[PDB]
């Protein structure tokens, strides 16, 4: 029973492999790519991802030591604090994304044949044109981010090459900027399976509209039914996802919140202090709006969801309306109504937060707090 | 099949189109408004906010160019980056209340057809005349906000009118209040909106109160089952409003947070450092009670509508409890109570905010912290 | 129809007539009191009210015209906004309670006629009992703010006769404490309305808990249809409680956070300038356990009615559970589980507060922040 | 009708016995343990916590005494309020887990009937190995803080003996480590009482998983109605352990609060003026650690519940999709979604808070703003 796989989760889930977040084997069979567990990759990816943390350990080590006058990047004692959690949190951020890759593909696989089964009573076309709809949007994020990294890290290697510290700075933050792609080969990891799920459970809502109200190859009587079954399967899905990405889920969500406390205060020290390197300005301004994308890509797909969600609660809505009264297109409309009720489908990380749109305002509130007390300390 | 349309959406209507916030032909059809896309208005509402936007940057440059000593609003280079976001934040929602207004009336004449369908089941004699009492507020709104513009920009340029830069800060000022303008209408407009509404989902209220328990011109068993659809529709409707107005209300409330902040800096900074010009101390708390008043304007209606789907909830249960047991008429209470269950009437906008008096409470905090923390950085 | 009443509101509103915040005539016919809107001693109430907040606007300025020096209480230019704001919420309170007494007499006296019918159901000697009880508590309360109130008095007119102002801050200050008596009342009239309808709910339980699981007097399936129409009137009662106390609530509690933010930065000024004053210490230390006790007074009965409504869930899951499967005592509880889904008895003032314990967290954060902020303002 | 109790509630109930949190007599009578109230022993706890809080408030009044200079732990102004808070917090911790122990060994004794009642129809075999796989940690958790307890005072007391005050440092500190222990094990015994009770509902899950689906013993008619009555009286026992607990709860949430506000500042402090003792730094880290480790030991279980609880939601889900559809295993699964409905399965400890992971998130914000608070207090 092999867990045959395509479209999005057959080309990203490739780069994820390639950079560790994803230790599966990739046998070519049938036009789609049947994956499992790759015992031997995962040893790479633990010693990949080890091995790139103690080299940015080490280079934040160096850095701290060779001086505030010689470091280029941090030229103050208070911008060393800030710009060493910049790194240890990113650093964590990639260790908990590589450390629990193989349980992370375990679920996956695991909810592989309940997807498909899904799939199949929808129509496998919907979903693969769905899926490779996605791979436009997760190349552009992907060559945006790393077109910003490289940029950033020959800025700082050409100013480093004016002090005669260029190869020194190479070799400090080689892995910083690979923990970087990292981080975000795994966020787009999670964006995109969560929004499979989304046109999975869209499909099922058009489904339910134009076939519990009379297109249809099924009475409507045991079409509810067989469409209250795929919800609980689809919800059991949503679950694994949530559980297998909650932890990740959360440190992304911290990282956000501190490098979007963090950069901004470098812009600020910046246009206080010299005014002098546009690149800086710009490099500061592009980190910024990166890490809202990121906040954005972590939270959208969540919201979505919800609000099919919400869609499916619409639609049985009307149909319970339009139902005959007292027939059996109304018990098992009761059913249905009793499963929406007592389940909905959202994405709770570890169970601390909600992952939804009004978790931006408080984080964006949070920063902003956080980014004024910084202000106030260097004054 | 046109759209008809009148009362409360017969003149705001016309003052958006006016403003560029409703681009709609109006022919006089019938005693009502048949109101349609009018292409061509649309691209000359582009046009305005476009030109107005354009010379409002340009006035803020050359504003902030002119110089510190020179300026009469912006006496200080903290007072400089305050007043610039005062500006950009309101081109900013106009901008949003204009691109976008094609949308927003697309929208609106796709749930003109159900509402009137509601409507007919209710009298439209009811919507009509809490329709046009509406007008009187909407009229001493416009005249006051208009006067406040007006004298505010009057007392400026007689300001700068000692130094000999009043032609300049006319120049300058001049976009500034005609988006003041616009966004009070766009807000009026979306308040009026929700008020109609609210209007006919206490007339339903009203029906199913006075009808589902025996003036009745139907039995009450299929009276709730019609209350329960018109229930459905009404919901439509709503969520239509609040995906129509989400990005505008989100804009609207936080450009009503940033002016809570703001102006009681300007009216503390005028109290601690000159206390001399009386007609600034007026203005400032003129604009606080004005942006107090646009935050009520905003999340009134929406509280109302709230209130009204609660009295529906209270209005249910009496029913449900006066209801003969295991009658006919004790399932099609069923079916409205599991409605109520999973549907509540409440405005989201962009799934952020929840536009509720609650959200006052939050925004005011908000208001108060950050304005200690001006005060803090100014001293 | 006379709304007959005796017990708890028999004495505190005739308290509250005194004070004027119950404009009713007190006709002693029968063993209770038959209370009515009594027009003519709503205008005593008025010009009485007036006349204190006059009388306090007044001595509130001739005190800041005085002099920091010469003043006993505003010795600071910043201990003058404090005492100001300090002044004012009390005045403000307590005119909202007595504007808008007769309109919360009207309510009142609507939800009497409903109430003794519930009662009548249920045993008006244990209302009746547990109304008595709560007779005690009043006049200890009652006793020690006014000990407090004149304590307080005499110690400022004490303080004020060293420099020959004794009668200058008897004038001043008169009516203030006055205005301390009315608010204080109000708190007190509002919590004893609450207790006795938190009294009733708990018979309800009680009621429901013994006769629908088999003392009885009625079969159990017509005692869970007259149980489900009681609890509907009780939520009708609780509804009309919170709509009339609604405004006196929110001013009220903002009115404990003003006094908790004021009065410990005023004994932190003491202990941290003079500590000379023992007497000012101990005034401080018992406002603000006056202050604590007033929220608890607010706060304590929306829980406990908030917690017998779990109770009621409770109950009614247990019936369910130990009830006939198919029986009629099976649709008679489904109707009730719908009713306690669809309603929660709570106060919720206004609609942005929800008066309950957690309410204090949130207020008692706020209080500490602003304290904090006050503190480095004034360092 | 003993009160038969072993495994997890035989080992902590005898050391909270000995630390007078448990007076409770300890008959060894057939294999397990019967418990009942001992009169006479509760007079010793009482006696020992009046005894270790007078020694300790004497203990803190010396300190404080004895001066800033002389003080090894106080040295500081500043940091004599804060260490006060510290001993104060823990000292009422121990009073409430101490004053109120009698009653939550009445209200534990009163559940215990109910909850063998239970375990008799899932078996006792499970519950024994589950409760006896947490002795484990709580002897590693108990030994873990009685270490760090030990090392900490003998610390302090070797740092007095350079100025000759060890012994006085004993005198006034010995009964702050008694009262840290007695904490410690309070908090402990409720989180293994909510594990026991999250082991209960665990197996009632997995019997509503695998009895309701057809290893059965029972037709799963009957066996639905049985897990209803078996859930109820689980969420009887869940609500009187959340009443026993509550206060001891919100004191322990609001003492780990202050000392993660408190302990963070005497590192900061640390290594910004000596960055000499090493030991201090080691013991501030472990502290630290400690007060993360108490918060987790208070949230976890209850988080545990919680998503115990939404598992039982869905295999309910599950299990109403695969039922008959109009059987008598419908109707049957419709009671327990209405007891789902109704009744969740949460500690609220008073009221006021949620006792969840989301909690967690409040109190780190609080704790970040505090601390940063006292820092530019101390700056
Ligand atoms: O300048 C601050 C920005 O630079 C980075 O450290 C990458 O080099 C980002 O983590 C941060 O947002
Ligand atoms: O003085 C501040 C006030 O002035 C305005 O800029 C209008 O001229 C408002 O945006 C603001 O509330
Ligand atoms: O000292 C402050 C205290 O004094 C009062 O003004 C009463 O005289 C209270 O409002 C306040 O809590
Ligand atoms: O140093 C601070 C730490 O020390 C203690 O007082 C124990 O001696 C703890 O309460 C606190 O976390």
């Amino acid at each position: 029973t092999p867990c045959l796989v395509g479209g999005a989760h057959a080309f990203i889930l490739k780069i994820s492999s390639f950079c560790g977040l994803a230790p599966l084997r990739f046998e070519p069979r049938s036009q789609e790519y049947a994956v499992t567990i790759s015992k031997g990759k995962c040893f790479y990816s633990y010693i990949l991802v080890t091995f790139l943390v103690i080299c940015t350990i080490y280079g934040l080590v160096a850095e701290i030591g060779v001086g505030v006058e010689k470091s280029v990047r941090m030229s103050s004692r208070m911008s060393q604090v800030v710009s060493a959690c910049d790194i240890l949190v990113v650093a964590v951020t990639a260790g908990v994304g590589v450390y629990g890759a193989p349980a992370r593909m375990r679920t996956m696989l695991s909810y592989m044949e309940n997807i498909v089964a899904v799939d199949r009573e929808l129509g496998r076309h919907h979903s693969a044109a769905t899926e490779r709809k996605l791979c436009a949007l997760l190349l552009l994020i992907l060559l945006s981010f790393t077109i910003l990294l490289v940029d950033d890290f020959c800025f700082y290697a050409m100013q480093a090459g004016k002090t005669g510290r260029q190869w020194e700075i190479v070799t400090n933050y080689a892995g910083f900027y690979f923990l970087w792609y990292i981080v975000m080969v795994l966020e787009l990891q999670f964006a995109f399976t969560a929004l499979s799920l989304r046109a999975r459970l869209k499909l099922f809502n058009e489904a339910l509209n134009v076939t519990a109200s009379q297109c249809l190859q099924v009475p409507p009587c045991e079409a509810v039914g067989r469409l209250s079954r795929m919800r609980c399967t689809l919800c059991e899905v949503t679950r694994h996802i949530a559980d297998g990405y909650g932890l990740p889920l959360v440190i992304i969500l911290m990282s956000t919140l501190l490098h979007l406390i963090v950069t901004p205060y470098f812009l600020i020290m910046e246009i206080i202090v010299s005014t002098h390197r546009l690149h800086f300005l710009v490099l500061q301004f592009l980190w910024c709006t990166t890490h809202l994308i990121r906040m954005l890509v972590v939270v959208e797909p969540c919201h979505y969801t919800i609000r099919e969600g919400k869609r499916t609660e619409d639609i049985l809505c009307r149909l319970m309306t339009l139902a005959p009264h007292g027939g059996v297109l109304s018990s098992r409309l009761e059913v249905l109504s009793r499963l929406l009720m007592l389940q909905n489908i959202s994405y709770s990380p570890l169970g601390m937060c909600t992952l939804d749109r009004p978790l931006m305002v408080t984080v964006l509130g949070a920063v902003t707090t956080y980014l004024v007390i910084l202000i106030q300390f260097q004054r």
